[PDB]
């Protein structure tokens, strides 16, 4: 890594082994999940391209979703290359230097080389645009894995409308999808599935209130083993 | 994290592991509950919008709860908005940019530019605002899944009366009654949800007597369950 | 509406009575349709604000929604002066005085401004702006009244897959539905509903077939697909 | 009426034919319909006295409405002579004499006359005077010719509501009220005649009742998005 | 559209809404012809993408001819973007960028840029290129909602040889064959797939009889030459 980036009096630390083995301690406790994303991130800071090559070559486990996100990054190396200005060829004093796709990898660039472009003024950042293709393959592999089916997480006929939401949100945790998609599997998986007191006020409020009114709704309604509206 | 804060001129320090695994750690144990929002407060002393973010992000459950938060600090960046309204055109060449609710709460807006607004001079204090947004919202959570009332709370049957008080203190922290209202609890509604017993002592007492007292009264209620806690 | 005989555009005269009727007559026979715009762009080429409210103001039909439009307006026309710094002390050098928000919806200043503003080198944009917050409110009401069923499509037994395609594309056209849940629509509806004898066919294309084959397929299939029409 | 040939520089043009269709039809065949105002005032443009005067006579339906439009003429035309001096001297030497109630309304006046008053430097809007006049004479018969009192106003069963504000919107531009009354209508007629869902909208919001809201309201009843309102 | 100029590159021509009009009640009547071809053609001279797309989104009838255009465009337009790459590095001094798929469709594409490629040195003619493709679509269309392919017209038990064969041509003007296939089918397919009592008559007068000699025979072949109209 390279601290002090931005800040002055720059120092280059070697790897530690204490770093990556608790890397792959956190990837035993947490997979490739929304919460590794910003501790890959805050482990990762000021990390070179040799480095985060370091990172992902000790992990042991999920090796399909490794080789994958290693597609995410050819990918994005192809279209980094494919949008590239035109490189001088191999000239005589030695090659420019201009990260290309495979360089921004790490694959066909030395660690002096990438210490040269984030030591540049203006700094080249290839550490970091390298980052967020590894950030984008893990949103790509949190998506491509799914935790629990839209059939599973409809709402309980006599249940409030607290757990189902949660299983809701669990269910869509990275997808993309549009304000009106997103009120629309809400109200199909959800709203309508609800008991008829509760789900009057929830068509009532509609899909342009706030989740906060939909949870202050269904006051004066009763428990699910309750005899009457009163707990 | 920022450094240099109070009366100097502030450097940016890069966000720690530790910090975010006694963060998750904290959440696993309290979840969102009265005693996380000030260690939160702590913790958010010199964090900037990124920092706030990868807090958020790091908090891995609590999906419904957290879709409100995030809800209530889209309310917030809105009001800061309508009260603060940015021009029409593109900004000039040589001229400092205004910070709009999307910028304060980091997604529309990079560590530089926040930087620049926190040493404006007045300046303008982004993390500190987006912090009391993300509060609100905390403080949301905990009155939407607050554990018992108030008003409903009785004191167990091998419940000591000091140990009772706690309990209703604990709730009371919770359900937020005015300091007022607090003082007029502490007088009154602490003393009519006791058990019977104990209501004759507290009245023959004062109910205007100190906590040290209230807290060596009523010894001896509650059974067997009060010889086996009072040792 | 402002005109010039060899090209261009300078003098100022009467909006034609042809293309008044045609306007009214548009918005009579196919209300708050998508079809509409485009028509009322070509009408409404080189019209002044003034002739835009003569266009908002002529049509007697549908008075509850030109409420809501007209109201859409007002928003538009209170964030014009809101997003752009009021002036004060002496007007600028050779400045002829910049329409407000107001000014543009044609309330608060002249034909004679609006034509200045216009015939200006290069144009100062008021009714392109105009008809802009017109346009936006006009797709709120579109939103309101446009929709139609597309579950309570009736065909009979073996009509052909062209002419059910051409009676659900006109009803999905209809709806404001975002691109999900019209693709929804499309699996749930279109290839389950179709005639069998072409239905065999959808299915052998497979699940994720485009719809220029569905199109070629069926050759000879199914009745006329043309009779019962204009009648 | 007139046209410009150049800025400030006006030619005289005979009356369309398709304004004399537009005009007869609205008068006639849709029996004095309140779209005659904005459609008089669309028709008129660059009309003339001597052109509206036309327009006044190729009416033939009507001639008790006719009559009351010319009364409505000759009193604003005394009034006219009631407010500026009926005895202005000899006219001063290379002006246009003052025009009494008469000139206005073509009557007295020629025109040439008509054309080089509202060509003149202060200009006179000679026209657009003796519409007001004709507008406040088309008015009264607007009134005459309402089928029904606003408060009278009725519903079927299953009435979604929103058509019978559409109405009521319509009526009043046929028979006014004041703003005041409006909100008292708004408490009551409308209150009485709406379906529960509207009503507790309407009850809720009092006079100040946002149309967004009940137009997203009363789904179950039947009406638009099962019903189509688009061709 | 852009109209030819006298003191230079051509200039800006509103649309009229007159070929709006005409263009609408040709697609309801001659749509699935080869009739819209030419006429379309002759409507759209001088056109531009923005032009175009008024016509295109002006058509509210025949959605399912409006989506195959516009599949239609999306495979052309990638065809296009296969063609061309997109440029990296900034554009040349006073000069404007290639147009993609996209802009050809004028999508991303304003009047000035497609007015500017349209009055270019060379000219790109990006109007006639959009209207090609629309074209292919159209040529498409009528193929689709024709009957079957041509090798299936056989004549029917009533049906006159002359009627036959306009049906024949017809027929095989919407298939669209290259010309020796059309030589073929004249001399081969048609004589083939006629009646057995004409086709012995046909096959008399030999394989080098012309369309001339065939349509002199099968006299007393079906119905009526000069027909009855039926109430």
């Amino acid at each position: 890594p390279i601290v002090q980036n931005l800040q002055g009096q720059m120092v280059h630390q070697a790897i530690s082994p204490r770093t990556l083995n608790a890397w792959v301690k956190v990837v035993e406790e947490k997979a490739f999940s929304p919460e590794v994303i910003p501790m890959f991130s805050a482990l990762s800071e000021g990390a070179t391209p040799q480095d985060l090559n370091t990172m992902l070559n000790t992990v042991g486990g999920h090796q399909a979703a490794m080789q994958m996100l290693k597609e995410t990054i050819n990918e994005e190396a192809a279209e980094w290359d494919r949008l590239h200005p035109v490189h001088a060829g191999p000239i005589e004093p030695g090659q420019m230097r201009e990260p290309r796709g495979s360089d921004i990898a790490g694959t066909t660039s030395t660690l002096q080389e990438q210490i040269g472009w984030m030591t540049h003024n203006p700094p080249i950042p290839v550490g970091e645009i390298y980052k967020r293709w590894i950030i984008l393959g893990l949103n790509k592999i949190v998506r491509m894995y799914s935790p629990t089916s839209i059939l599973d997480i409809r709402q309980g006929p006599k249940e409030p409308f607290r757990d189902y939401v949660d299983r809701f949100y669990k269910t869509l945790r990275a997808e993309q999808a549009s304000q009106e998609v997103k009120n629309w599997m809400t109200e199909t998986l959800l709203v309508q599935n609800a008991n008829p007191d509760c789900k009057t006020i929830l068509k009532a409020l509609g899909p342009a209130a706030t989740l906060e009114e939909m949870m202050t709704a269904c006051q004066g309604v009763g428990g699910p083993g309750h005899k009457a509206r009163v707990l």
